[PDB]
This record gives C-alpha cells, structure tokens and sequence, in this order.
C-alpha cells in the first residue's frame, strides 16, 4: 500500500496551503489599511484572496488522491454558487453600508425619509440601519434598499423654510392682509431677512381668499418659528377685524 | 466476465465514500460548533462537505465502471440545478431566519410591522415567522419577505410619545386652551416631565381651531395616558366653556 | 457490415440501463419512505437518480454508435432545459405543495386569507389549493404564490377579540355610557372575564364622541357575541336616555 | 477530388438521420398515447427526440465535411437560444393550456374570474383562453397568466349566497324588523332552509339602523332570490309602517 | 511567403461558403412556403439557416490562417450575444405579430380594448400595432405589450347588451315603474326578444329605488338602441307621473 | 535572450491586427452603407467586425508570448462583460433610438402622450428623446422607455373629434334643447358635416339632463371649435330660456 | 529542492506582471486623455487592461508554481463575479453619472422634477445626484434611478406659461369678462405679446362659469406674473361688478 502515501501528502499540503493562505491574506489586508482603502473593502477583498488560495490548495491536495482536478472546479463552483445564492442579499447589504458610512449621504443624527419612513438615524450597520421616528418607534432599513432609493435629508442644509397659507374673506380688504402678515415676520428676529420673504395672494379659493406667506429661518427655529408666527396670525387678524371664514354655501330656496 | 470486478469496486468506494464522507462532515461542525459560528451555519456549511465529498464519490466510483467522468459532473450539475430550483425560495428564507435570530432587530414578544401586517411575534421559524395580531388573528409570514423589507418596531425602545389633537371653536381662548391643557398634562404623573412638552396652536382648520399636544410616557403607560388625558380634556374644556364644534357653514338665504 | 453490430449493442446496453435504473431508483425511495422523509419528497429525489441513470445509458449506448459523448450531454442539456422552462412554475408550485403539508401553516378547514382572498381551506393539492368563501365562490390559489405571500389564519387561534365602536351624542354622561357598555359585557357569560375588557372614551369625533368596547370570546362564539352585544347596546342607551347621534350642523343664517 | 466523395456521405447522412429521426419519435408518442399520458405532453415530448436525433445527425452529417463538432453543438446551440427567445411565452402558455384542461379549475361554460376581468368561459386554447363577458365583449385571455393568478371560480358549487344589506329608521321596533324579514325568507321555497339563515342587526349606522339577511339558494336561483326578496322587503317594510330613511342631519340654527 | 498561399484559400472559403449558404437558405424557405408554414417564420427560421452556415464559414475560413477555431466560436458568440440584447425586444415584438395575424384574437377594424387603451384597430405590424382611439388620437402599442395582457374584443361576438339603471322616488308603483319600462323594451323592434329582457328593482338607494333594465340588441344597433330607449324612459316616466329624484335630505331643526 | 524576440513579434502582430481591422470594418460600412441598410445599423453592425478583429489579434499576439490562448478568451470575455453591463441601458437606448427615426410613430412636431407626459416633439437623439410641454417644461424621456410604452400620437391624424358635455334642468324641452344644440353645430363652418354629428340625451344625471354633443372638425380647428361652440351654447342656452342648474337638494324639514 | 526556485521565479513574474501593466495602463490613458474621450471612460477602460494584464501576469506565475492553468481562470472567475454582484448598483451608477455631466440635460442650477420628487440640481457625482427642495431639504437620489426616469427640466427653456382659471357667477356678462382680463393681460409688460394669449370661457361648471386665461413670460416672470395678474384680476373683478361666486345650492323647501 505504497499508494497510501498520497494521502498523507494531501494533507500536508492542506496545512501548509491552509497556513501559507492565513498569512498571505493577513498580509494583504495588513498592506490595504496602512494605505487607507477602508476596513470592510480591505476584509473583503482579503478575505476573496484568503478562499482563493484554499482553493487552489483544496485542487492539488485533492488531485495527488487522484481527484481529477476538473471535478473539484466543479464541485466547489457549486458549493460557492449555493452560498453565493443564500448570501447574497446580505452581500448586497454590505456593500450599501459601506458606501453610506463612506459618503454619508446621512451621517448619524440626521432627520431623513428613506423611502416613506423618515426618523432620526441613530447607527447604519453591516446590512441594516436604524431610525427612531419622532414619536419613538424603531425601524431597521436594509442597507440595500436604502441606497438605491431617494434620500431625503431633512437636516444637512443649516437653513430652511416654512410655508403658511391662510385664508380670508373675499370681502377682506387685500393690502391690508398684506401688511399685517408683512409686519408679523418683519417683527419676527427668527426670520431670516436677507432671503426670500413672500407675502401674496395665492389662490382664489371655494370659499376663502388664499394667501401665501413663505419666510426662511434657521432648521432649528423652522417648527417654532411656524407655532409662533401661526398665533400671532390668529391674533393680529382678529384684533384688526378680518375674519378666517367658515365654509360657505349660498343656498336658493323653494316652497314646493 | 473480469471486467465485472469493476461492479463490486464501485460499491466499496461508494460505502466508503459515504463513510468517509459522513465522518469529515460531521468531523468539521464539530469543530464549528465549538469555536461560536451559529448552529445553522455549521449545519449549512457542513452538509455542503458532506454533499461534495460523496459527488466526488460518485465521479470515481461510476468512473471504475466507465461512467466518462465529464458525464457525471454534467448529471449531477443537472441534478443539483432542478433540486437548486425546486428549493430556493427555502434557501432564501433559511438564510433570512439565520440572521433574525442573530440579529434580533425584533425579539420574540415585541410588538412590530412587518410590512402592512403588525401583531406580537410568537418564534421565528426555519422559514417563516408568527406573529397574533392584537385581536387574535396568526400571520404567518415568510423569513425572506421580512428581511427585506422595513421593519418596524413598536416595544425595543423604552419611552414613546403620545399626540393629542384637539381641536376647538375659533371664538375661544387661545390662552385659556393652552392653560388647560397644560395643567392636565403637567399633573399626570405617567408623563415624562423631562423630555418634550408641546401644547400648542398648530392648525387654523376647516371649523376649527387645532391644538396640539405632544407628550412623552414609559411605553407601557403609552395607551392609558392617552385615554385618561382624552377623556380629561373633553371634561374640562366642558365645565370651563370650551366648546368642541360641530362641523360649521355659512349659508346665504335668496328666495327665488 | 460487422460495425452494425454495435447497433445491437446500442440497444443492449439501454434496456438493460433502463431496468438498473427502474430498480435502483424504486430501491432509493423505498429506502427514504422507510426512514419518514415525505412521500412526494422521496419520489422526487427518487426520479432523478432514476432521469440520471438513463442519462449514462444513453451516453454509453449512443456512444457506441459512434455519437461523440460531448454531443450528448449537450444535446440531452438542451433537451432538460427545454423541459425545464416548461415546467418550473410546476415545479415551484409543486415545492410549495409538500411545504404547505408539512408546516400546516393552514390545514383543511381553517378560515384563512391567502394575500387579499380569503376562504375556508378545502384541500392543498400538488400545485393549486382550493378554498371556499364565505358566500360560495371556489378560489383555486397556485401553491407557489400563496407560499411567497403573508398567511393570515383566522382559526388556529383558539380564543379571539372582537372591537366594538359605538358613538353617542357630546352632550351625554361619560361615567354613564362606561358603566351601560361595562355592565352589557360584564353580563354576557361568552365574553371571557379573565382576558381584555375594555371599555373607554376613545375619539373626540366629528358629530359624535366614539366609545371604545373590546372583549374577548371563544372563536366560536366571537360572531354571535358580536351582534348580541349590539343589538344590546342599542336597546339599552335607548332605554337609557343616550343619543346616537346623525350627522350634526352648525349653520350661520344670512339674508342677502 | 476523391475528398468530394465525403459531401455525398455527408447528405446520406442526414436523409439517413432525418428518417430515422421521424421514424423513432413517431413510434415514441405512439407508445405514449396508448399508455394515457396526454396527447400534448406527447407530441412535446416526443418532438424533442425528434429534433435531438437530427441534433446527432447534423453533428456527425457536417462532421465527414471536417465541421470541427465543437462548433456544431456550438452554432445550433446559439440557433436553439435565438428560437427559445423567440418562442418562450408561448412554451409557457402551452405548458398552462394543458395543465388547464388537465386539472378544469374550470371548465367550459363555467362563469369565472380571472383577474380582474370575469365572463363565461367558451375554450381554452393552445396558448390563449376565450370568455365571454356577461354584456358580450370576448376577453382573450394568456393561458401562462391564468394559471399564476387566482382561479375564482362561481359555477363549480351547487349552492351560493345571497347577502342582503337594509337600512331602516333609527326609531324602527328592532323586533318587527326582523320578524317580517324572518318571515319572507321563511316562506320563500328557493332558500334552502337547511343551511344558514341570518337576519341579524349588523350596523349602527350613520343614518340608518342596518339589518344584515344572508340566506343560501341553488346557484341557478340565486340571481332571481336576491331580486323577488328585495322587491318584497321593500312592499312589506312599506305596508307595515317601517321606514327606509333618507341621509340624515341635525341642523343648529344660528341668527347673525 | 509560401504560407501567404492561406490568405487565398481563406478567400475562397468565405466567397464559396457565403454562396452555398446564401443558396441552401434560399432552398429551405423555398420548401416551407411551399408547405404553408408562414411568411415570416420561413423568413426567420431560414435566415437562421443561413447566418449558421455563414459562421461554420467563418471558421473554418479563419482557421486556414491559424486563428484556433475555439476563439472564432468565442468571438461570434460574443458579438452574437451583443447583437441578441440590441435586438430582442424586437424579436419579442416579432414574435408577438405573427402570433396576432396568425391567430386574429382582433383583426383589423374590430374596437378593442388592448390593457387600458381602446380603439379601432388599423394594422398589425412587424413590432408594433396601430389603433385609431373613437376621437381621433393615434396609439402604437408594441405587440409584445399586447400578446401578454388581455386583449378585450367588443367587435367580434354579433349580438350585445345595453344595461340602463334608473333611479325613481321612493313613493312611485313599483308595478307601474315595471310595466312603463316593459313596455318601452316590448316595442323597440331592435331589441332582440328571444334573449334576455330583464326589468326589475335592483337596488334601495341613498335617494332613489333603483331599478335595472337589461335587453339584447344587435351589436350595431347597441349604442342608437341605448340612446333612443333613455330619451324614451325619460318622456314616459314624467308623461305618467313618476319623478326621477333630486338628492334627498331630511334636516331636523334646532334653534340655539 | 533570443526568445525575447516573440516580444517584438508580438507586437507586429498588434499593428498590422489593428490596421487590417481597421480597414476591413470600414470597408465593410462602406458596403452597407452604399446599399441602404441605416447610418447606425451600419455603424454599430461594422464596430462589432473591427472589435472582433482586433480580438482574433489580440489572441495571436498574446499567444506569440505564450499567453495561453483559452486564457485571453477568458480575460476578454471577462472585459467584454464589465463593459456591457455598464453599458446595456444605453445599448438599448440606442436600438430604440433606431427604431423610433426608422418607423416614425412620431415625428418631430406632433404633439404626443408617451407613458403619462404629453408634449410636442423635438428632437430623437442617441439614448433620449426631447419634448416641450404645451407650458414649456422641457422633457428627457429615455427611448428604451418609449418604445416599450404606448405611444399616443394627437397629430397623425387630420381630423379629429370634440365631445361637449352639456347638463341642463329636468324641465327643460328634450326637443328644444336638441334643435338648438343641433342648430349651433349647423352653422359653425369648421365642423365636418360629412361626418358624425351627434346631439343626444345621454345621462339621467344627480340634478341635471346631461346632452352629449359630438363634432368633428380638422386638427388645427379642433381647439377653436370647442371654446367657440360653447360660449355659443351658453348664450343661445340663456336667450332661448334654458337653464344651466345648480346642483339640487330637495330638504325635508322638521322642528323638534 | 531544486524545484523550490519556481517560488523565487513567481514572484519574479508577478512584480515584473505588476510594473509592465501599471505603466501599459497609465499609458493607455494618457492616449485616450490626449484625444478628449473624457476623464472617467478613461480611467473605467484603462483599468480594465490594468486588471486584464495582471490577470495573465496571475495565471502565468501561478503555472510556474503548478497551478493548472484552467483552475486560475476558474477561481479568479468567481472572485470576479463575487465582485461584480457587490458593486454592480455603483458600475451602473457610475454610467449614468458620466451620460448625465456628458449630455447635461439637467445642469447643476436648474430646476427639475427627476421622477416624483423636483428640485435645485446642485452636484451630479460618481453614484448619486443631490439638489435642494424649494424649502431646504437636501434630496440624494441615485444615478441610475435619474437616467432611467423622465427628466423634467423647469428652467433650459427661457420663456414659459401661465394658466389661470378664473369662475364668475352664471349671470355674469360673457363679453364684459373677456375685456377686463384681456385688458389686464394687454397692459401687463412682462407678458410676451408676439405669443399666445388666450382669454376664453372653458368650462361651464358645478357653481361657476370658469374662464381659462394663459399667457407666456420669460422663465425668470413666469411666479411674479402670476401673483401680480391674480391680484389685479381680483380687484378689478370687484370694482367692475363680477362676482367670484361662493358654491351653489337650489334647495327644494318641504314640510312634513
């Protein structure tokens, strides 16, 4: 049984291809991060150089028990196709993480609508990101699907704008409309001066008389700017006499 | 008939090789196991040696017998490819599962969306999760599908927050509105005091004025505090002259 | 024309591979139906040894008449994938069909709603399930897509809720509609005491304030609680003084 | 140019090869039509050997005229993909046609819904299933489309549904109504007094009190019940004094 | 330069094969049309033909200036393919049309309703179909598009059905509404009366008993039959005293 | 060193592979072209000839330098794909752009609805084609996209078709409203007498007659035609005693 | 061990390899620079020979090292394919980069509605385009999804449209209607003259006779204009005597 030593020979160059794999590929990735590349791309494209190795390792060890080296291409394609099936997803996960966490698009902290949900990031992870929604819900979003929709962020530009529109009796005098709602965010500091200030009739309404005011504040005064300037419209409006007006209706009767 | 030797040759590798096979397999998620990797991983992975080492069986055992070799890497890659097929889907959900347990972005007992559907989840099975929705109805729903798709999570974070919208006649006091509901809230002990209390005017509506009021609670309470505080408003706004309006209209009379 | 005894040959080598094919494969899922594994499961992977075998045959035996073996596999690779096409929708429908059996995600008789139809199961077959509902229409849903869907199961629950929502005029007692609703439910003997009993003043309305009723009932009995706890209610608040309210108005004259 | 010799052996050949291919396939589905199988699983099946034997044929045919082989499984490989391509669907569409007349999840002259359009069906076809639409326009319906979505089907059960919803006055005797209702379903003979008979108060409604009636008829009567007994409802409900209300609405009357 | 002789013979090769392909392709189509095959699919299926016997051509003619045979086979299947992805939706399309001319689900001037859109069909054409919408506006919508989705034929079947729904006062003879409508339907000789002729109380409405009228007409008489049977209805009903009804609405006082 | 003379052959190789490419491919679109085939057929048909050469180059030339052969098949293969995927929207794009100038289902100047935006056309280029909304957005709509779409062509046609839908009071004169509707169309010149001229009553509407008027007129007219026609409708209307209703309510009153 | 200074020739080859295809590469791509190609097709192409060339470099030195040759193409296959599936969503976003900045049919500045969502283009990169909402949001949405979509362009085209609708009471006089808005419009600079200018009565209506106005300006008047014509239209509309009728009602008077 001289043949039986084949065997024994396999396996000394599983271990050696094994080891001289382990370090070459340590050695890669040991080069990648000294440069800059990026953790995870460094890992991964180690990692392909790692099973690479192992490979060419697993079709000659194989091959001195006279395992007909076209097999084991065969054989371990299959194998990698079967995995490469069941990850996948996440492969396709992994690969948005990156690109998110290394071009922050979002960066932590950041009020943002990933595709009709929108909440505050907290942590993007290897296949998944995590969001609280104002009111305290928590969502995980795959990486995947993130990337290849839209990305709305609510909070990477520093300045924002609100938009009113209130509307009045047709027989409400229109300068005069103009001037409080003009005087409203004159007075207002939050309000940023040097930009748009818009006060205009806007629409001629069903049973109101619409007007448009839009006026840019910083992103955090926005939602109190808005509450404030909202109440003193209220106010002002019905201390000077112009009225918010129910829905109208003009009726014709008939005694039948 | 010596060539019929080449029959009971085939057998032994075959015995062998299932042997030899069922051995290393078992021999490498012993190993696995032992390490950390994950039960099912080990499994997968495992049953993936196994399968290769008797394919590899199967190329030399049948190749004694004149079985071509480049025919049996064609039968059994056709083989695979219809089990492949046939499987899949299972493959996916196999896989999706894996990472929900060992992920827990929802944990058995939280209460999450998973898509349009939401209930409480039960387990999270080979393939497919269960969840009872509030009112008693069993979902049954795919591991791949959730995976995929956002998940929402009602119960991971401790504290969430309640939104009132009340809304009031337009000849009421906005001061008066404020106070009230701010004394309600203020004296609830279930709200949390240190985070956000909002109670304010928010929209000039259709018939009404709306007040809103945004109060935080230990997600427990959460449901309770909002039926008391409801059921609170409703009888203060009463006995202090606040009125809740019916839907308004202005009609203008013309005989005919 | 001693080379047109390998036409003879040809023939020899496939009946004789038919019947070892014929026989080992009845020999394989004899051995799988022995073990448990699942009928169809065995016949399955038990035809493709048996589609295998006839494959080497026809290999072989072509190959003796001079048929370049790499024509064959090729060939027969395009033959089975021809097929292939064909079926699949087959075969996936086919996979969900043993799933289906052998997780009773539903089982014959469960009321249950397969992706927006729903119908009381009748019987899981190969590739189609049948259910019936509710008024009569047979739905006959693919095993493929009802597998890859959501499956709400209405039935395997033992115990279920129903939701009541009842709205009573503004001007009417609080503490008065709680303890009617409380005492109609508290006196029903289907309604399970030990479970959920909610009743509560749930939304400020449009016209009317809704009352919240949740209760909980054998599956059984959970569509006859429902109407009795009704047509109670009804009577009951009538009896009692408590208004139904249509929908309300508030109109402002003006002459013109 | 005794090497011209082999461009008369080549068509020998493939007039050989062409009979001998037509002869084998003919006598295949000869033997497949006397067992059971299907005539058109028959002709499939057996045109592949068909077109495969001329497959061989043409390989070795061009073969004596030095044509490589290797590029013979080459080119009439790209010559299958681009017919493949062509045909496809309709290889589908064929595969659903027979599994629908091999399984009549409905069968000719059953009313039926097949996604969103329903009609009577007249035959279906190769590759293409023909209703006809209870008004008369003919839907032409795509075999492999029919078979992947759901099959509703309301002809196959013998005895069907009626549901009907009346709406009457909120001061109507509870009692009476359903009394009178009770006992027009009871003396109607075409409702099958075995099966279900609910008359039941379902709604508390906007402005009416709701009664739902849902009692079971042949399939033939279910059509011509539904009318008489609503024809009825509305002559008895009339004569007895219970009113069917028009909408409702409580009108606040205010003076400006 | 003596293998500078190969350059020629190359020549040759490619001259001949272009002739003897351009001249066996024409032979082929020539014996399919003969049959009855197709037009087009003799036109396809043979220059399949020939663009095959141009690429054994072209390997072999290569191949005498040492270009390795199995890099031609690689460099035609890449181009091939390139053109394959260029192409396909048109060999889609292409497919599509003969299938339409050769099976005339709609043939030209028949109204259809190909998925959403509705016109006189005009002409089938190699990729795409042309429709004239009953105003004027010109569709093109790809037969591919068309083959898939259901093909709605109003045109086809020789004899249709107008169903009128009409709305009458609450307080109006059942019996007489009957008879008037009976009547109308009874005397119109285009309304065909060995068929259906359904006059009956289908509906209690918000506002209005409604009745259904359904009656059988030619399929050119269809849209005239309607028109003609409404102006009708609406003189009769008002001659003899029935009101078709505004809107209702009982509103219930209150002074405030 | 005197097998680094190969690397000098090599290279020979090389340039006199990409001059001969070169100077086939455009002597092969200098053949299309003079036939009549199509500028881009030509262009795209001829690069794919000159990539191929310089394939067939590249193969030999590397082989001269012992690259292996079945290696740069491989590695080009490998090219070829990266290059493809990255191109294909674009491949197809292109195709389409052909087919769009080649079968003029639009041509510049007609206004046309292609897959939901309408404008007028300007220009079908490479990839993209150029539309300017009738209010002058400008839009880019991919022509792979367009040419898998419907595609509705306003302008085609010469003459088109206006509908006026016209609602008068239930006690207006059926025939007066018919003479005068018809008398209008009459004598507006622009209106084709030789075709359909439909006046009728068409809907027994809420609280309205709705007549159905339908005119054809030449393309240009079409627009004129309508604004012209109805403000005539409305002043006869009015002149002659017609009235044009507001919507209705019959109110039935109760004091409670 | 003689046999152990292939290791030392290895290696040899791979920095040789790696050097002789970084400086063919660089080398490329300054000639593709130098015609004008563009900047990254360059860097895209050159790095494919870069990868191509290092690829030889790995199968010839690992050959010398007893690497089977076909057993490097095949792992260094599936490597590359495991990159590929990875990157992929980048590649085809990395070409719609490059046809967006090289066929600008949106510029940074312009406004543009890129399927859904419209806003300020800022910055087209690598994968992703970022413009800014009207009011502040930062919107990032991918390449790929841009090109494949419609583009709307606001702002290439330097003259553009409004349309007002304007609905007066029935009783308004037609002629006195036109005059004022074609004076209002007649008067207005900023409108263009040598275009449209279209005052008509469009539509009769619900409550309202509506009049369409629509009129052209530079791109830069087009919101100005509108707000400026609107106000007048308003006021004028006032003070001439036309009414902006509130919604109608007949209502038909009934004691019960």
């Amino acid at each position: 049984l001289s043949y039986a030593v084949n065997i024994v020979a396999a396996l000394a160059i599983i271990i050696v291809g094994l080891i001289i794999a382990r370090m070459i590929s340590n050695a890669v990735n040991r080069l990648m991060i000294s440069r800059k590349i990026d953790a995870t791309v460094a890992c991964f494209l180690s990692a392909l150089v790692r099973y690479g190795i192992i490979a060419f390792t697993l079709i000659a060890a194989l091959g001195r028990v006279g395992v007909q080296t076209a097999s084991v291409i065969a054989v371990l394609g299959a194998a990698g196709l079967a995995v490469g099936l069941a990850l996948q997803g996440s492969l396709s996960n992994l690969a948005a993480g990156v690109l998110l966490v290394m071009f922050r698009p979002f960066r932590a902290g950041e009020y943002v609508d990933l595709g009709g949900v929108a909440g505050t990031v907290l942590s993007v992870q290897i296949f998944s990101t995590t969001m609280r929604t104002a009111d305290g819900k928590i969502i995980v979003i795959p990486n995947g699907k993130i990337i290849a929709g839209n990305i709305i962020n609510f909070s990477r530009e520093p300045v924002r704008r609100n938009e009113f529109i209130i509307g009045v009796a047709y027989d409400s005098d229109i300068d005069q409309v103009k001037q409080i709602l003009t005087n409203i965010i004159q007075s207002e500091d939050r309000i940023l001066k040097d930009r748009e200030m818009t006060v205009r009739l806007n629409e001629l309404g069903a049973s109101s008389i619409n007007f448009v005011v839009r006026v840019w504040s910083n992103s955090g005064d926005l939602q109190n700017v808005y509450w404030d300037v909202l109440e003193r419209i209220k106010r002002e409006f019905d201390a000077a006499g112009i009225s918010f007006p129910y829905p109208q209706m003009d009726v014709n009767f008939k005694r039948v």
